[PDB]
Formats: structure tokens, C-alpha cells, sequence
């Protein structure tokens, strides 16, 4: 009946689902062989929908009408003032309806629709299950499905009701930084320690401090930036190139779309090198009017032009202790999460914060918390 249960992180950006089969927690590859896949549904004038990087992929081509950042919006009313100022940033249509922000798109054939946030989660989530379903050779109907510890009553049941539509039944709903610390084995261990949750991911940066007796997790504090995160690094760099291209030129390069996207694809991976040394290359072929592009980043210049954002990511740390009523020397683990802790500068801020304090390192921070669902799906699983 439950079968194998799965554990699936429902992030913002981008979702990871494991398994724990054979003594072991697996996480598992799409069909694009990525243990990580875009939060992103495209709906195309064809009537097909397209889920992952599929749909990511062709966001310059359709902007209306591929959407992303669900999550904002899921068990929030159209009214949320949340709701009201995330839709200012968002490029697809949003619409009052039963009282909730639907989402509107193009479906072809002069068709449009509206999906609730949690019909377009339950697309995601499907995708996750195909993935799931594809790796274990068998149907997939029960999951565990994280959560951001923020999230309130109304967003912990949409969250189960896109299970619901996607054919899974989401046994337990967990908090995302308790399924970090689950992975890392705090939870196997006897005594008392706090423990602080550092989340710093493409778009978004939480803050959580647990503490954990025994077993048993409380979550203390929360704190953060609902809108900071590695595409905000990104776009610091884009802009940084595109004025000195204006200068030089007299070109503004932001009249074209697609030469935008190709410097944001090769802006991003050169600031993951910048993660393991200290210049990068950025080389577009006919990048704007046919010419091709060709500059280098330092590591200097990426942090230069990021220290702000990177400084910000100290304050929610100090505010979550504050709440806590606990004090920098109280704190028995920091555990980093979030594909953009790999930034040196980052890891450096957090150390210098906690007085030379290393952080908890080893498993890979865009998998923690799939990892973590994981090893409690296969608690279920029996
Ligand atoms: N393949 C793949 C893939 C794996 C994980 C992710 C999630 O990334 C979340 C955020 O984390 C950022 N990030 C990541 N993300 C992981 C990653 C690894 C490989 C690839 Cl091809 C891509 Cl593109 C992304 N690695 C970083 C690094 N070394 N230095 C600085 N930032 C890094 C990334 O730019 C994004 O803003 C996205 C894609
Ligand atoms: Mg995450």
C-alpha cells in the first residue's frame, strides 16, 4: 500500500528527491541525468506542458507563460501583502480567484487557464515521482515533503494538497532546516545541542536555530531574507558587465533578450569557479550584434561587488539568537545549506561570526535536506 516512500525537498528554485533502498539513502537523477530539477512549469501554444529545465530553458522564448517561484505563493491568500509585493517581481499573470493568487497562462488554441499555486507545486511534484518511479522500477504513491519552518498552517496543507493532485499522499510534512540536521545524523545522537540552520540557496536565505534532545527537534528561532539568494549574485555581476560593455561600446546589450540570457548562463558559472579559484574566463560566442564576447571576473571584483549582500546574511544569524535567548558561544553545530555556502566569502562570514566556529561540512548543500526526507522515508517505509 505505502510501499517505498519518498523524500522529496519542494524547494523554491529547484526540488531533489531521495530514497532509502538497500541500507542507504539515494538521491536520484531526472531523466536530464540532474539530481536536482527546476521548480519550473512551461506551458507551450501546443497544449504540452514542460516541467524542469525544459521548461527553464525556454523561459527567454516564453516569458508569459512559463512559471517559477509557485512557492511564494502557496497557502497565501491574493490579499497577503506577501502575495501583493512578490507579484510586482513576477513575469507570468497572477489573479484573485477563491480568494487565492492563481496563476494564469496561455495553454494554446486561444485557451488560457488558472492553476492554483499548489496545481502548479503538484506539476512539480509529479515530475519528481516520474523521476522516482523511473529509478526504483515501480509506482510511487506515499512521500515525505519538506517545508521552510516559516511555513504556517495553511502553507504546510497547500503543500499536502499538491501531493494530493500529484497522486502522493504526504504522510509528513518536515521542516527543511530539522531534515539538514536529519542528514548529518544529529538526530542519532544522546544529549542536548543547538543548532543553527544557515540556508543560503538561489533565492531565498533562511535562518533557523533547533535545538535537538535526544531525538527530538524543536525549531527556536527563524529569520532571514525572503528575497536574497544566488541569482541576486548573478544579477550583481550582469549588471557590473553590462555598464562597463556601454561604456566601451555605447551598446546597452538589455534591448536583447537572448544576449542577456547567454551573459546570465556564463555569468553564473563563472561565479561557481570563483567558488575553487580566483579568476574566471566569461566567452560568448556572437554575443550582442553578432560579436563575440570575451572578459574575465576575479574572485576580488564578484565579492567586491556583492559585499553588501554578503554582509546581510549576518544579521537574520544575529536576530535568530537574539530570539533564542541563546548566545554565540551556545551554538553546538552551524550547518550550511543551500548550493550558494559554497562561496568562500560566505563560509568566511559565518567562521569570523562564530569566532572561528567551523561549520558542519560533508554532504553536498543543494541535497541535505532531500537527503534528510530521505532517511525518514525509509523510517515509513518499514
Ligand atoms: N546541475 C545542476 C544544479 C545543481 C544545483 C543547483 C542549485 O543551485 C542553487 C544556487 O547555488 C549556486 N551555486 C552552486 N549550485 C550548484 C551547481 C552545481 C553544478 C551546476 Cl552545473 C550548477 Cl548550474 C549549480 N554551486 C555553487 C558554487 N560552486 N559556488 C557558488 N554558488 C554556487 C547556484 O549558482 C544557485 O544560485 C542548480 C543546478
Ligand atoms: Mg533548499
Amino acid at each position: 500500500d505505502v510501499g517505498t516512500v519518498v523524500g522529496i525537498d519542494l524547494g523554491t528554485t529547484y526540488s531533489c528527491v531521495g530514497v532509502f533502498k538497500n541500507g542507504r539513502v539515494e538521491i536520484i537523477a531526472n531523466d536530464q541525468g540532474n539530481r536536482i530539477t527546476p521548480s519550473y512549469v512551461a506551458f507551450t501554444p501546443e497544449g504540452e506542458r514542460l516541467i524542469g529545465d525544459a521548461a527553464k530553458n525556454q523561459l527567454t522564448s516564453n516569458p508569459e507563460n512559463t512559471v517559477f517561484d509557485a512557492k511564494r505563493l502557496i497557502g497565501r491568500t491574493w490579499n497577503d501583502p506577501s502575495v501583493q509585493q512578490d507579484i510586482k517581481f513576477l513575469p507570468f499573470k497572477v489573479v484573485e480567484k477563491k480568494t487565492k493568487p492563481y496563476i494564469q497562462v496561455d495553454i494554446g488554441g486561444g485557451q488560457t487557464k488558472t492553476f492554483a499555486p499548489e496545481e502548479i507545486s503538484a506539476m512539480v511534484l509529479t515530475k519528481m515521482k516520474e523521476t522516482a518511479e523511473a529509478y526504483l522500477g515501480k509506482k510511487v504513491t506515499h512521500a515525505v515533503v519538506t517545508v521552510p519552518a516559516y511555513f504556517n498552517d495553511a502553507q504546510r496543507q497547500a503543500t499536502k494538497d499538491a501531493g494530493t493532485i500529484a497522486g502522493l499522499n504526504v504522510m509528513r510534512i518536515i521542516n527543511e532546516p530539522t531534515a539538514a540536521a536529519i542528514a548529518y545524523g544529529l538526530d542519532k545522537r544522546e544529549g542536548e545541542k543547538n543548532i543553527l540552520v544557515f540556508d543560503l540557496g538561489g533565492g531565498t536565505f533562511d535562518v533557523s536555530l533547533l535545538t535537538i534532545d535526544n531525538g527530538v527537534f524543536e525549531v527556536v528561532a527563524t529569520n532571514g531574507d525572503t528575497h536574497l539568494g544566488g541569482e541576486d549574485f548573478d544579477q550583481r555581476v550582469m549588471e557590473h558587465f553590462i555598464k562597463l560593455y556601454k561604456k566601451k561600446t555605447g551598446k546597452d546589450v538589455r534591448k536583447d533578450n537572448r544576449a542577456v540570457q547567454k551573459l546570465r548562463r556564463e555569468v553564473e558559472k563563472a561565479k561557481r569557479a570563483l567558488s575553487s579559484q580566483h579568476q574566471a574566463r566569461i566567452e560568448i560566442e556572437s554575443f550582442y550584434e553578432g560579436e563575440d564576447f570575451s572578459e574575465t571576473l576575479t574572485r576580488a571584483k564578484f565579492e567586491e561587488l556583492n559585499m553588501d549582500l554578503f554582509r546581510s546574511t549576518m544579521k537574520p544569524v544575529q536576530k535568530v539568537l537574539e530570539d533564542s535567548d541563546l548566545k554565540k558561544s551556545d551554538i553546538d553545530e552551524i550547518v550550511l545549506v543551500g548550493g550558494s555556502t559554497r562561496i568562500p566569502k560566505i563560509q568566511q562570514l559565518v567562521k569570523e561570526f562564530f569566532n572561528g566556529k567551523e561549520p558542519s561540512r560533508g554532504i553536498n548543500p543543494d541535497e541535505a535536506v532531500a537527503y534528510g526526507a530521505a532517511v525518514q522515508a525509509g523510517v515509513l517505509s518499514g
